[PDB]
């Protein structure tokens, strides 16, 4: 598993790092706006956050295959670890497997549907990455998007991972990894409500209370 | 995964084949018809489209198995990496036999039927072509065709492909992808409606404003 | 996968020889009847038709076990390398017994249920025939019977195979072959079936008008 | 349940009759042919066969819509409970719709498919005939075919009934009767075999045996 | 539910009738051999055990029709409101539909096949008797065959019932009663283990024993 | 829906019976001996709890059938609203058959199969009551007992409900009335758990700290 | 697969030794009961009986773990290939432990649940035997006890095999042969019922009748 | 399989580990409060109880990741197998991967979802132990939560066991097993129930008197 945030809150990051296994951060265009840090300020206070290590995510900007590949090399040298993100469509797919050749790893990002992420992975992509809650708000079914993706990654390009992102509720991340998905990103506030339970405070309150009734304190 | 554009379209296959991850282009007797272009010239046109590299498939037109092993002989003199389409009948069984022993690889094509497309694989057929829109267009189920013939190969013959043909529509395509078939040839339409959408383009607009908004610009 | 005929007509085995890839031919007391050749003459002409190859299978008469070993004897005198048939029958699974014993191979047929099937195997039956449409035909479900006799040969004895037998359709043998069967012997009038098509030849003459149309020709 | 017999032996529905609880006869151009006798002459043996009483159903000839009406008026002449039976064709519908103006029951026939046969029964027609076999036969699926037809009866026009038709074996009959047909039609074969059962007999066979070794008869 | 027993032991009846809410009692040749007492004796001796009422069930001897419904009209001389149990073959369908134009009620038995016992039912029987048990032993599924014949039943026939018989074990009753059937009959070994459970002994002696603890007796 | 409590806790039943809409009180013999008083006292004491309204049971103690129709008298006469609860055993359904003539409601309870409560269904009994914790609890499958319970009375005895009982968790509880159960009886602690949940009490605090925070307030 | 005979019957086993492919037999208290013969003279009869081979399996008696232990070495010594059955009780799985150490290979018995059946061969027993028929007799589900057993040996205990026993019908045992019971004993009854059959009987005749037609004798 | 008791009554456990194949003892608050040992006396004693061996587990009380890592310390010291159990929280989950990096054995407690479990195994974590009676007593699906956690397990971190706990009845420890846990601990109520059963008590009895009847003894 690799488990990474989708976030551009560097205090939140150095926060969860601590308390999450995280294999990294993943951006988008939306998200580094919403931060309004640019990215050459951005990815690295962001690797610092992570403790000096893990890998980062961030997408290209432009709109020809051409334009991608100059944005990929822009990224790459930011910072070390990053895989360029690049929207499936014609001059992005175009834009994948020059970025194959090349060997920059790339992640197929804006994934709708199965057969568009299967096919990023044919062309070169180490990731492919379904809008999950995307698919959800527009009238689809998000899930059944990531259960096909993953079977058709498994049966046509095991190389290649789904790393399933855009997320409102704990339950569709769940969902993703039940389907098999081998890495996710999660936004801050289901990140955190996975590991924050009423359920489970009350039976920590619990014990500490028949703790304190037969050893008159709360601790060891 | 084997991809093939199915089509007689040279300039289309130039266009496409920086896009796709081509493995080559298949043809039918129909398909070249469509183009007005004999097979001595569309086969090396087809090769320079696809970069000079990729298979390609043609059908023999012969109705006895002798004729139909000249064919095949005729075919694979016009270029080098070529697999002899022959349809799945009495004489077309006979001519796959014949052909297995001489060395020339084969595609049993016109399959309606999971047991008729088994038998040619068992005949020598490397791959095996359902026609699987025929069979929806005709009252058939051409998906559960597919599955059973794909089960078929995989239970009884598990080094010949299924290599799913004749589509209207992606979700076929798709379904095919997700029964397992490790080959599969599509009509251009199909294959570029797999590359193009709505939500997509309607996300990328949407990091672009957002990208906008807080950098006053739409680059990197 | 093996194939075979289920037939005495040798002029019909020579002719499908060539089209089907023919693993060989079985015989049983009333398709012998039928042809009325006695076994010293149809079982050297069979093996001639087949081009003087394949596996042939024919069946004892007597009633106990120690009759069957004699027959087992003079049928294999017949065809050095002929499979046995014997029924599973008590007297039958003692024969079975007796030839693993010898060395002689065999085959448990008139199997009407699973149990009864796995049990010729487990006394050394290389083959086990269930007579799939006759328990169709009386009231059971045959398609079922040899589910469940796959089954317990993959869980119980893997060493034997299925040869799927008794067909009036070919729905009925392709629902064997789907539910694994390694073997199957096939009626005259079903392998036919198989390989004839209005669909086929529909699609056929499509093709040729298709190219004669744009080639004034259905030649390559 | 309407019950038919499925033939042109008179002699044999006369024998049939007694035994079986019929609703009456079917006819089609390959029956009537097999059986030497023109219809004039055999749809009153027929009727005389089963008691003077029951339906019978005999089809069009004629290959224009026109063309079917006139034969189904000539058809009607020939006996009073007749219904018939129109091929699903374009000319077939287009005589269906007539013929329900005209107050004709029709019977839509080589029905291939659930929608063809729906729209057979939305046109008029009282009854919709699946060849089962024959899509068994050329590599599809009867069963689900009556299934699916059966399904759009219910839901889309339930006046109209399945008379499943086509059959090799006792099995895809009770499949039919199973999805819910409400009238079949058997050839002889079939038909016997669903009322002769060798673990009948025996059955019967020891109840006698046990019968005497009591009472010292067989007989009540 | 009409609940009976399948027996000639006229004690065991008397015994078990004040048990279960018993419909009566149905024999068969075999059961009536086995108890050695002639009919006009033991079904009187039956209909007293009863307490003087309830439905019976006896079994046509003859193997015409003519001798079957010779025999029905001496079993309804025995007990006027009998209903005669005919084997479903040739014969016994013949005397099924002449029983119902006579008017004697009649139940079809020795039933192997869900579409065989359909057939009694369209004839005229108001009860259909599959042998679950002898199904079973002869390697069938008598269970699905049960099933099978309900579905028929409430589909095709749904004025005549499944009278479920032969059982060795509690469990194939139970399987014959969720399956729907709306009569049944058990012989008295199996009966008796319904209603027999060390379970339930040692819930009754805890419960005794807990009462007695703190009352010092077991009475109300 | 009628729901019970489980108990011979007097004081317990009042507090409850103004939280829960309760149909009345179960006992049996160990939940009377708990309790320590005699069921001519507890009997009305649990009747006036219930705010002097509702349904009770209490269970026979005699072990012949004549001696269980004696102290269902005897518990009749102590109050009105009274079910005789009868264990499903051979002198219990002799019992539950009296008793139905006598015009006394009975359950039938001690059901540890599903054979066994349809049995006492059918005898008279209005409530059968399988012990679903015990099955459970000696290697069995409680809920599938009620599944097959539930669906027998519905197909076979629908005048009767099953009223669930013996309990260890609320899921155990949930799953009996999924089955569509329409009596339950519940222990005391089972009962509270259902309406108790960290959960629920958290999300109260939230809506209590949002609304102090906005209105300085913790009221309407 | 594993075939045992449950019996004590040695002339029967000397019969059905010809017959079978039988891994041995097994005995249990009741069984030697009903034979007559002490397990002294009867388990030597009984090797002797098998041709010499095969494995052995008898019960202790004693009731707690050190009087078992006893009755294990006892056992040992009367006969080489013989496993210790040991009933899954308290004392039973102290046994098993103790046994298991001293490497006196053990059978648990007296299986009525999954859990109780691994609990057996987590202690040490090489066979697990639940008792289906007794399972299915007092209201359970024999044939899912199995399965569920079967499951609990494959993931956690898969040294270990479900020896299973107790049967009234061969569907019993077929249902246990098809959830992958490695070994399985068989009453007399129904081990011979597997391999009797009318419909077998009468394909044989109908082979014998067909040969004379044509041949003029029913010999090879 | 590890099994596990939860209990701190040492001289259960000294009873118990002569019966049960034990994997150890886990602890945890309110089962150490209720023995009224401290953990500096318990896990001796329980090591001995035990035999001298087997694997102990035991909870931090600390609220902060640095607190729970001296508990840790401290726990550790007390005996060698000893495997720590820390509540996977926000402080939960920092601890666990602080007790990764120093080689301190951790098992995830108190898990209420799959998700919450999965990411205490990716932290380090070599059990996870869903409190599984306490998700069914909450108005959840426990047996769903562990099949869930134990997917992710064996799909994303299958270096890891679900320790699966809190049972209320045999039925949900059986449950767990089926669902693939390879290691569970039980209550000392569910754990005696799996070895107690009436059905097991009145086989051994009836194998006594069988043996009595014929032998004169119960005795070997
Ligand atoms: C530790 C996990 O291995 C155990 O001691 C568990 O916490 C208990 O099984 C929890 O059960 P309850 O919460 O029902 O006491
Ligand atoms: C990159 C993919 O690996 C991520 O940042 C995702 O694109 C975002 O999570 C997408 O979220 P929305 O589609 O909801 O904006
Ligand atoms: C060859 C098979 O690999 C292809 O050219 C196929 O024949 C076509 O896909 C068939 O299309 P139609 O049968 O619909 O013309
Ligand atoms: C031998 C089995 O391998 C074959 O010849 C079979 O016996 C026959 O196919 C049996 O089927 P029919 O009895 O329907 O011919
Ligand atoms: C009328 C109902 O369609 C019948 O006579 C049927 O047409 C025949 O059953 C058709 O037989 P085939 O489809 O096997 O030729
Ligand atoms: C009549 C059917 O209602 C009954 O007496 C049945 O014939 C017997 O139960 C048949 O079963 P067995 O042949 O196993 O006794
Ligand atoms: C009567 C049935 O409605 C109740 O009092 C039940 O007998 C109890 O629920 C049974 O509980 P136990 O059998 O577990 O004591
Ligand atoms: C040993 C394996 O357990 C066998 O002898 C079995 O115990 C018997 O099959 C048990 O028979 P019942 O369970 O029907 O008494």
């Amino acid at each position: 598993m690799e488990l990474y945030l989708d976030t551009s809150d560097v205090a939140a990051v150095k926060k969860l790092a601590r308390i999450f296994p995280l294999a990294g951060v993943t951006t988008n265009p939306s998200i580094v706006a919403a931060g309004k840090t640019p990215l050459d300020e951005l990815l690295p206070a962001l690797h610092d956050a992570l403790g000096g290590k893990g890998r980062l995510f961030a997408q290209v900007m432009a709109t020809t295959a051409e334009g991608m590949v100059e944005d990929a090399r822009k990224l790459r040298a930011i910072i070390n670890d990053l895989v360029v993100k690049v929207p499936v469509t014609v001059e992005g797919l175009a834009a994948i497997k020059m970025l194959k050749a090349e060997g920059i790893p790339t992640l197929g990002t804006a994934v709708y549907g199965a057969a568009q992420g299967m096919l990023s992975a044919l062309a070169g992509a180490e990731y492919v990455a379904p809008y999950v809650n995307r698919v959800d708000a527009q009238g689809g079914d998000g899930i059944q998007t990531v259960i096909e993706l993953q079977q058709l990654l498994t049966l046509h390009a095991p190389q290649s991972k789904v790393l399933a992102a855009s997320f409102k509720t704990p339950r569709q991340a769940l969902d993703c990894l039940l389907a098999g998905c081998e890495s996710i990103t999660l936004p801050l506030d289901v990140a955190q409500q996975f590991i924050t339970s009423p359920a489970v405070d009350a039976a920590i309150v619990k014990f500490e209370q028949d703790w304190q009734g037969a050893f008159g304190r709360t601790s060891i």
